[PDB]
DNA sequence: CAGGCCAA
DNA sequence: CAGGCCAA
DNA sequence: CAGGCCAA
DNA sequence: CAGGCCAA
C-alpha cells in the first residue's frame, strides 16, 4: 500500500556554531616566597606558597566568545556549550640581563630557563590550591609580599576588558585597546598559590606537616628549548553546560488536569542530590534529595542566572549536578581541568652567605600563544503549528537555587573539597 | 617562518533551514463558461472563459511553512529562501 | 556576521539593502495576483493589512 | 642606496560615541588582526615577504 | 587616539598600529624626476604593470628601554613581522594611513 | 569598470618592556625596534606613435 | 517510526 | 513543453 | 588570504 | 601524568 502518511515527526532545526580567540599572554616568573594570610572568619590562619604559574581561564564563556557573539547568542534559547579545547604554545622566554643592584657585578650572559606547566593541580584532594593575585616589592619586583584584594571576579572582568576593550560611549576607552582587535600580549596577574595550615597560635594538637611536594605533580622544562613549541593541547566535553534556557514547552497543565500527577521512579535516582560533606569531620557526609530549585523557562520560571549572565565570565562553562532536567536522567558531578604555566624565577648571580633559598632573582617574563576553540549547539523545536517555538517537556529545565533565592551555580575559585568542586550562590554583579 | 597570525577573516555563522508541508486538496471540475465581466474603472468590458484548473499557491511561504516557523525565522535576520 | 568585537551582529555595509518604495511610502512589491504584461509580472504598491 | 624612515602608518578607526545623542553604536573596535599576516621576524632575516 | 569632530569629519578613536604603508600606487615609487619628464614627450603612454617585491632583513630590537629606575635590559626578543595586504578595500574596516 | 590597487602594509609589531605591570592590561612600555624592508618595483609602460 | 524524552 | 518573449 | 563585497 | 579520589 502506498503510505500518503508516515511518522516524519516534529520539525527541529540544530544549528553548531564554533568561537575561536588567540590571545598572547604575559607571565611573572614569581619566586617561591611563604605569605602568611591572617584568619578572618571562617578561613583560618594559613601559610600561602606563592608561585609563578599563571592561571589559564579557559573554564570561563568569555575566553572564547566576544560580547557581539554573546550577545547574538543569547538570541538562541537552548544553546549547549559543547565542547571547548585551548592550545598553548610559548614563544621566547625574556630574562633580565642585570638585577638593578649597583652593589654588584650580577649581570650575565648565561641563563637557567625552566617552564612550569601545571595540569588538573586544583583537583588534587590533598593540595590546597587556588589562584591569587599578588601585591610585589619594590626592591624585588618579583618576590610577591602579599595579596591583592582583587577578587576572581575582578580579575576575569578586567581580563575580559583588556581582551575586548570598552564601549565607544566609555571616557575610558582609550585605556584599554582590544587584544582581540590588535593581537597585543596581556599580563596575566593570576597564579597558582600553595596553602598550609598555620599553627602559631593553634591551640591543641597541632598539625605540623608543613608543605605538600607540589613540584612531584608538575611539569617544568627547559624553556631555551621550548621556543614556539606547544606546551598545553586540552580537548574538554562538557557534559552538562546551558549557556541558553531551553525553549519554554506548552503548559499541560492548561489542557491538562493530570499534571500534578506521580509515577514510580523505580529504584532510579531522576532527582538529583546535594553532597554535603565536612572536612572538619564534626558533620558526616550528608546526601539531600530534592534540594530547592526552579524552572530556567515556563510560567515560574526564575532566569536569574541567565539575566546576570554569571555563566559569561563569573562562573564556570559547566555547570554539571546543578541543572536537572524533567526525565529519566544520569546526572554525575563535573569538573574542567586547570591549566596554569609560567617560569620558574630565575635567582640573581649574587653568593649568599647561608644554605637556603636565593633571596633575589632576575626578571623574567613567559610568553604564551593560546588558541582556544569553543563548539556550542542549540535547538528550535515546533511542537505546535502557531505560536513559535515550543519544545517537549521532557525538555525543562531546572536550576538548583538557593532559598533566599539566590541561583547556585559551580565555581573553580575556591580550593577543591575532596576533590570536588563546591556549588555556591551566586552573587548578583 | 612561523605564522603567529594569518588571515583567518570574520567570524559568519551560516545556518540552512528546511520548511516541509504535506497538503490533500479537492477540486471541482468547472464547466468551461463564458462569463461577462463589466467595465470598472480602468478596467475595459471583457469576456471570462473559466477552466476547472486550481491555482496551486506554492510562490508564498504560508505553502511551505507554518506561524510558528514564521515567527521564529523573523529572528533570524539575513534570511534568503534558497530553494522551493 | 560579526565585523565588530562587541554589540552584537554586524554585516558589511556592501550587505546593505534597499527595497523599491512608491512617493507615498508603501513599499513596492512583486505580485502574481494580475495578468502578466509583455510576460513580466508586475511590481505594485503592497497595501497595509 | 641609503635607507629612509617611513611615516606613514596604518590607522583604524571608530565611532567615538561619548557625545553622540540617540541610538549609539558601541560596537567597539573591528578585529583587524585577523586579516593581517604575522611572522616570527628572527626566522624572516632576508627573507621576501610581499 | 581621539580625533575630535571637525566640519563634516565626526569624533572617532583611532587604533594606532606599526605597519608602514608602501607607497607602490604612485609613478615616483618607479621612476625619477628625470624619466618622468623625459616620459612626457611620450603622448599617449599607459602603464601597463606594477610589480613589488620587499624583502625584510635582521630587525633591530633596544637592549634596554632607557629607564634606569628598572633593570629591564635582556639578550631574549620575541619578534614579530606584521603583513597586510588589501585592508584599506575592506569594506567594514575604516582604516586609513597616517602620521 | 571601477579600479583599485591593493594597499601594502608592512611593519614590525612593537615589543614590550621587560618590566612588570600589576594590572591585567596591555603593555605601557615598549623597547625601540625598527624593520629594516629592501623594495624591489618594477614599471612598465607603453606608448603609441 | 512502540517500552518511562528526543532534538540522545 | 516552467524562470522576465518565442516564431530565438 | 591583493583588483571595485563576501557570508558569492 | 587533565574530568567529581588514587594508594583503584
Amino acid at each position: 500500500a502506498t503510505a500518503i502518511l508516515r511518522p516524519i515527526g516534529l520539525h527541529v532545526e540544530k544549528f553548531q556554531q564554533t568561537y575561536r580567540k588567540k590571545w598572547r599572554f604575559l607571565t611573572s616568573a614569581n619566586a617561591n616566597v611563604i605569605l602568611a594570610e591572617a584568619a578572618s572568619g571562617e578561613r583560618p590562619a594559613r601559610w600561602a606558597l606563592t608561585t609563578g604559574m599563571a592561571s589559564i581561564p579557559w573554564e570561563y564563556l568569555f575566553f572564547y566568545m566576544s560580547p557581539a557573539e554573546y550577545n547574538r547568542m543569547k538570541n538562541y534559547p537552548g544553546t549547549f556549550a559543547k565542547s571547548a579545547s585551548v592550545r598553548i604554545r610559548t614563544w621566547n622566554t625574556r630574562v633580565a640581563f642585570q638585577t638593578g643592584d649597583t652593589q654588584t657585578a650580577n649581570a650575565t650572559l648565561n641563563q637557567n630557563k625552566f617552564l612550569q606547566v601545571a595540569k588538573g593541580i586544583r583537583s588534587i584532594p590533598f593540595i590546597c590550591s587556588t589562584n591569587r593575585k599578588y601585591t610585589y616589592s619594590d626592591t624585588e619586583p618579583m618576590q610577591p609580599t602579599g595579596f591583592a584584594t582583587l577578587t576572581s571576579y575582578e580579575y576575569r572582568d578586567g581580563l575580559k576588558i583588556a581582551m575586548y576593550g570598552y564601549d565607544n560611549d566609555s571616557p575610558d576607552f582609550a585605556k584599554k585597546p582590544p587584544a582581540d582587535a590588535t593581537g597585543a600580549e596581556i599580563y596575566l596577574q593570576d597564579y597558582l598559590t600553595i596553602y598550609t595550615n598555620d599553627a602559631r597560635a593553634t591551640t591543641g594538637t597541632k598539625i605540623l606537616a608543613g608543605f605538600p611536594p607540589y613540584k612531584n605533580f608538575i611539569e617544568e622544562f627547559d624553556a631555551s628549548a621550548c621556543i614556539n613549541t606547544d606546551v598545553v593541547a586540552m580537548d574538554y566535553d562538557f557534559s552538562y553546560a546551558p549557556l541558553v534556557p531551553q525553549f519554554a514547552p506548552v503548559p499541560n497543565n492548561l489542557i491538562t488536569q493530570n499534571y500534578n500527577a506521580s509515577y514510580p521512579a523505580g529504584t532510579k535516582n531522576e532527582v538529583t542530590a546535594a553532597k554535603t560533606t565536612d572536612s572538619s569531620q564534626a558533620t558526616p557526609p550528608t546526601q539531600v534529595r530534592n534540594a530547592p530549585r526552579k524552572y530556567i523557562q515556563g510560567p515560574n520560571a526564575d532566569t536569574t542566572f541567565f539575566d546576570e549572565e554569571q555563566n559569561y565570565l563569573r562562573v564556570p562553562i559547566e555547570q554539571g549536578g546543578i541543572f536537572e532536567e524533567v526525565n529519566v536522567e544520569t546526572v554525575h558531578d563535573t569538573q574542567m581541568p586547570s591549566i596554569n604555566v609560567g617560569i620558574r624565577a630565575v635567582p640573581k648571580l649574587t653568593t649568599i652567605d647561608e644554605t637556603t633559598q636565593a633571596n633575589s632573582w632576575l626578571d623574567a617574563q613567559g610568553y604564551f600563544e593560546v588558541d582556544c576553540v569553543l563548539t556550542t549547539e542549540s535547538v528550535d523545536p515546533y511542537t505546535y503549528i502557531k505560536g513559535g517555538c515550543y519544545s517537549a517537556n521532557t525538555k525543562s529545565q531546572l536550576q538548583y537555587f538557593a532559598n533566599d533565592g539566590r541561583p547556585i551555580a559551580k565555581v573553580y575559585d575556591n580550593p577543591n573539597v575532596y576533590g570536588r568542586m563546591q556549588m555556591i550562590k551566586t552573587v548578583k554583579p
